[PDB]
């Protein structure tokens, strides 16, 4: 089963990691912690398909659901990741209902979508009964990260073939004319974020958000977000090294 | 146009270095840009092979730390290839005897001081036409002390002119002495052995380094007068940071 | 010369291999068998450009024509493969005449198409007279794998700049509401396949098909298909291992 | 600072290298010569993202500005390169004002463009004040390499968010019905090239051109081109080897 | 939390293993999910280097077979790096003497039983906090017997405590004895030599493995009481399958 | 179905070879298609590791030159893996003694002439069923002479039957003799030493090769009767060509 969908079905949110650093060793190590999922960022990172493919395997072995935040909402790219064992997709710049339908089209076989059939890794995980359960094995979230997406939230949330939305708050702040600060307190940004969550839940959809700290993630879980990521590997590692150096150098 | 670690030493100061077990260039550059004098890439207790180390050396140099490698083995050809790829410090495992220390030294210097083969693809680009005349000074070489035998042979190891000194691996020394392989071990016999190595190194006019798993332990080693202190592995730092973020996120 | 086009010019079909496993060693080994071509699948596989590039070289050295089935009908992706020495292209989801024209546009230099000039590997194979012969050095096939493509077959076959069509029968079955079974006996799927072949031949075009077995491939060659692939490396290897294990374990 | 923009601000053109061969060693070595920039060609080469990423680092270390000529004018591909430390972009097949606006959209954060925020490598080079200076850190040039682009030059040059244009003269010759000869003397091609330069300068924009020889590059610098590339690594290396062999074999 | 091969042995049963010469993770996982107890990655007669083996180990483990490696050489540092990357079985070539068998054993065990260096990046993730206390049991080590000399020295090789036993390479043994290097050779002198090795192994209370090129030969070796049987190389299986598909496709 | 270098020699002619320090297949194929008999991939003074050499061998073969490798070290297992990946010529560094020359020879020949392990993944594809009967002739092996010791031992090195001859590294020989490591050195003592090696090689009925940094120096070495001449490294040729293009572009 998809571990995130299991969380949801059991009435709990999912907490996920966020990787911008390529490689399998930290991917497995973080998957073995109390993360339900680990997202590999293929957008704001140097991680290409060749490097993502073994990382999916490593996260699955470590016992978290492997997710990818893609560089673009492109059906063929998403299909190839699904067939490589990405079991969650977070697609950037879903700004309109039509773009959300384009995301949905990639996530489902005919007749619900147009996903091409050749499920190399999912058929190894799920066996020959995969086709009947395929749609449920994948979680799909549309990114909300622009003014336009915010304006079109209800129309995006009307698309049956997506699970919900994923807020990209640094990009949303920037597009609203504010600083792209992680875990921002900017009142209009905080209000927009709450509005997206409320609309998603009203529409019977799931809502996620990207976080830069455990404390902000605790607040988002308390507010009812269904999928909360915290925090990027590179940021956590940089901050840890700075502290080690300060401690060493007195 | 100088080895940053050697510049620290020429000012009578220690060098503090990072320690990478995760392949890739992005964290390598980001950590090199911090207040580390060097960043060591571990090619022993990691999945980092030559193909992955090569671009990491470039990234560390661009970030402004001296690129170092802890090799999988004290093998002259492996070390030479790393030098020609722009490793400017070498930490070689399991140097247990004077002869093994001479083997390390042989790789680090052109004839007549050593037997290093000539083809310095990346050092020639960094140092330019002045390279060959200063080549030995551009590289730091440290012999690992991680066994009972190495401890018994410390003075003979330190007598080898062509190495700068020694690098203590405390976890492996504890395990070889019959203790648990603890990170930042303070096992009494291990502690005594380490103090002996540092005393002998400085008596010989050589440098002594040590691996640390924490900023706190590194601070103590710096206070004890170690010349080269590493802290802490990228993977360990990242794992611990993620565990803490998760605990904070899931807190009541 | 392109070995597939030589087959056609000499009045014989081409039989091709089908690789979903990255790497050069099996690619060369299979190219040295009595295959006229070897197709590298960049869609239902983990094979990215970095891994396809040496495989093209290895197939050419082994003495088969290197082909690629791309992840998408994208002109720039196809051009880069041509310049890396892919000498056949099979493009997915060609559903309309306009999509088939998009495929043709990538396969020909101006004035016939819009292919960008910088033929790194073809200029090494063919020399400075490459430009005059370039179009003939490449075989281009549009995939027919949807209901819509079937409905638009005559309009797709009207596009001068493609050699013909390549049936993807598992996807076609699925899109027709049937199980995506390899080498299917499903009557409507079998009928649709024969209809595509007959239309292609009537239009003076070539037709290919993907097969999962030697026996099915024998039948397709007998029915007159011009390009028959059999069978995917991973499927053949899995089946061989299962048999070895059954034999060993008694 | 971007070394090319420094040249321009100081009233001098930039001379750049041109790499079609993957790898970091020649990239650094050439960057250390008296090149202001080095362009990595991701179009007419086997260089994919995985191979370009370390090459950007190596060129920057060698002391030239790292540029990329992309396979396609795609915003998400361009963004990922920017975040990997490409500080110049040359985008193919900019044939219309709308296509030039698509290029501009990728090069600037909101409100000027729609660039997604997560500047992994530029934030290491430029620090936390990167956002305010981001646009100036990147040079963007639209390729002019078709009849249509030539016809639409004034409309392309009207787009505020691009620095100017980059002529691809082999493709331009081919699209005008001539041989795709490097450094051509063909009168209509030479005239078209001069016309693009004059229009660019009249519009207060920059103009670049691709060259195959030092002698042709000297003439283009004398004619006033702002960005001149000379010559591709593979071509220079092949010619050098041919000469070594002729000398050795007498 | 157990080595699948060792569990077979603790039940008095042989293990059957796959054999990979093709790099990549997809077939590695797919074959591991079959009724193989282990999958051996051949790093000797293949183009598989460390960078390619590392993700394959992960894929085999996920598929549910024990990941094994046949190394290019009996070199302790190479073997240690593979162990720390999650190779849980090692087959080392050209073990011709007791001293070479001791060299293999030295790599597989921490002090005091061996000299394995401490940094178990992947085994610590698989086994958790219980790892170090069981580390030796988590790994299987087999010395290859592939020469006349190894055959003469079989009893001394089998006397080395820290190896589980031996792995016969019949094609190389045939070639070294002066015969054609046939796959699944049945050359009479070779057959006799192999039976001698297996008898001596079991007399010593050790395990004996053998490489096979076919299911049929593997079935015989299992019947003869071999403890570890490999069958058959991915490349050979794939090539033969493709030849048969082509013959079927081109048949009248 | 023949080694192009050996065919040159069987016609009483020298072979001219390229020399690659840059990884990648595109220039490798392009240079192989020129009038080079062989292309040597340098795995010593380069960043080319096994994973990168493997596809380069394929590319050189397709381009129509014989693929050769100058290894990082004279190690039999490394050499065997390269042979099985389709390296058809081996140039091994630091062959200083007859015993080291025997070590090189051991890797290049199956039993009984050598100890090469059997698994010829790529040579079996190139040569087909006729491979094993001709295997030794398909490979050329040259021992590098680059030290004072090697020069003193030249006759004993040349007495080893299983090597085709020697390959002189003039820059490293100059450095080991106490001179500057100049490319195409003409240092008088170095020049004398090189002439001695070539005379001894031909006296022994063996082949003698030499590394060159220029077409002009290669022409002289061909005139002096060397059997295998390399010229010139890809990186050096490319750098010099780019410097000249820049000087032409920036000229008044
Ligand atoms: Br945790
Ligand atoms: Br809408
Ligand atoms: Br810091
Ligand atoms: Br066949
Ligand atoms: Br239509
Ligand atoms: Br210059
Ligand atoms: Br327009
Ligand atoms: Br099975
Ligand atoms: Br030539
Ligand atoms: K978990
Ligand atoms: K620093
Ligand atoms: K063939
Ligand atoms: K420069
Ligand atoms: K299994
Ligand atoms: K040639
Ligand atoms: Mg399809
Ligand atoms: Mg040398
Ligand atoms: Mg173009
Ligand atoms: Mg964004
Ligand atoms: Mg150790
Ligand atoms: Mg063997």
């Amino acid at each position: 089963h998809n571990k995130v969908r299991t969380c949801w079905n059991e009435g709990r949110p999912a907490l996920a990691g966020w990787l911008q650093l390529p490689g399998t060793l930290h991917a497995e190590a973080l998957a073995r912690l109390d993360y339900d999922a680990v997202v590999i960022d293929m957008q704001h990172s140097p991680i290409d398909f060749g490097q993502v493919a073994p990382m999916l395997i490593a996260i699955e072995l470590g016992g978290a659901e492997p997710f990818v935040r893609t560089q673009v909402n492109d059906p063929s790219d998403i299909m190839k990741l699904l067939d490589a064992g990405a079991y969650g997709i977070i697609a950037p710049m879903v700004n309109t209902r039509a773009e959300a339908q384009t995301l949905a089209s990639a996530l489902h076989y005919s007749p619900r979508g147009l996903r091409s059939f050749g499920p190399r890794r999912p058929s190894l995980r799920y066996g020959s009964g995969y086709l009947a359960q395929a749609s449920e094995t994948v979680v799909g979230l549309a990114m909300i990260e622009t003014r336009e997406a915010l304006a079109n939230i209800d129309e995006i949330l009307s698309v049956d073939g997506i699970d919900g939305v994923f807020i990209g708050p640094t990009d949303l702040a920037l597009d609203l004319g504010h600083a792209p600060l992680v875990d921002t307190e900017e009142a209009e940004v905080v209000s927009a974020i709450a509005h997206v969550r409320e609309r998603a839940h009203a529409a019977g959809k799931r809502v996620g958000i990207w976080c830069g700290s455990g404390g902000f993630a605790r607040v988002k879980l308390a507010e009812g977000f269904d999928f909360v990521t915290a925090a990027p590997d590179l940021a956590m590692l940089s901050a840890a090294a700075r502290q080690v150096i300060a401690d060493a150098r007195a």
